């Protein structure tokens, strides 16, 4: 998958 951390504000950054 991809583009999941975008909803949070990181786009695609490490887990937490
Ligand atoms: C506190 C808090 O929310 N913490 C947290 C935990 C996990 C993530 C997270 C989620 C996804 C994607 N999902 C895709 C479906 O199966 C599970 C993972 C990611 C996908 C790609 C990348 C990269 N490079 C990082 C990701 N990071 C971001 C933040």
């Amino acid at each position: 998958m991809w583009q999941r951390r975008q909803r949070r504000g990181e786009e695609r950054k490490a887990p937490e």
